[PDB]
């Protein structure tokens, strides 16, 4: 997250760190949202690789013991069937991960609430992106979880020529684009938390940014629109 602030450790308990095995260690690669004690929602682009993954819940600092973490392996991965790795702009950037064990819930570990199917936010709706992604374009990952306020940019504005044009589809949510704040590499797969009727819900799964950089004016961060996938998510959890 570029231009973020450190999140309080109990503000976003559904946020998880998705990591892969690298040598004798684990490397953070993406964010994700805990949706069931044994299921995590992330981006397809985070797991369409030949790696061994684990999820860390109750994670605040990737490099220090927080004393609240639960480390769990990923048992099964279900990527959206229309996903195409070399065509993120087509959409379908979503995947569900079934965990090897069910995690224990507490103030640092909670299920993320998803919007009702079809829900679209009004332009400039208040949301926060969270994650450990780069803190600057071509920079380095954050050690502590960061958050940045990114109000939404509706489909009509987002798909206009000075914004993203037709690269953005109606199955996506755009947010930010102020040139200072944004998601960045390593934030992909994580949540876009939006406040609606007093409660935060995860309306987006971080998917992509501009080729020019993370925080680019009029190139808001783009997310898979969760509300376009409620039936898909329900179908997967039920058949697995
Ligand atoms: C996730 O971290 C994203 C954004 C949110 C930073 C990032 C990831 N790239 S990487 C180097 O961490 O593997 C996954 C894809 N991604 C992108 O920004 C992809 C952008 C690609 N463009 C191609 C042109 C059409 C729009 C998307």
């Amino acid at each position: 997250v570029v231009g973020g602030t450190e999140a309080q450790r109990n503000s976003w308990p559904s946020q998880i760190s998705l990591q892969y095995r690298s040598g004798s260690s684990w490397a953070h690669t993406c964010g994700g949202t805990l949706i069931r004690q044994n299921w995590v929602m992330t981006a397809a682009h985070c797991v369409d690789r030949e790696l061994t993954f684990r999820v860390v819940v109750g994670e605040h600092n990737l490099n220090q013991n927080d004393g609240t973490e639960q480390y769990v392996g990923v048992q099964k991965i279900v990527v959206h069937p229309y996903w195409n790795t070399d065509d993120v702009a087509a959409g379908y950037d979503i995947a569900l991960l079934r965990l090897a064990q069910s995690v224990t819930l507490n103030s640092y570990v909670q299920l993320g609430v998803l919007p009702r199917a079809g829900t679209i936010l009004a332009n400039n709706s208040p949301c926060y992106i969270t994650g450990w992604g780069l803190t600057r374009t071509n920079g380095q990952l954050a050690q502590t979880l960061q958050q940045a306020y990114l109000p939404t940019v509706d489909y009509a504005i987002c798909s206009s020529s000075s914004y993203w044009g037709s690269t953005v589809k109606n199955s996506m949510v755009c947010a930010g684009g102020d040139g200072v704040r944004s998601g960045c590499q390593g934030d992909s797969g994580g949540p876009l938390h939006c406040l609606v009727n007093g409660q935060y819900a995860v309306h987006g799964v971080t998917s992509f940014v501009s080729r020019l950089g993370c925080n680019v004016t009029r190139k808001p961060t783009v997310f898979t629109r969760v509300s376009a996938y409620i039936s898909w998510i329900n179908n997967v959890i039920a058949s697995n």
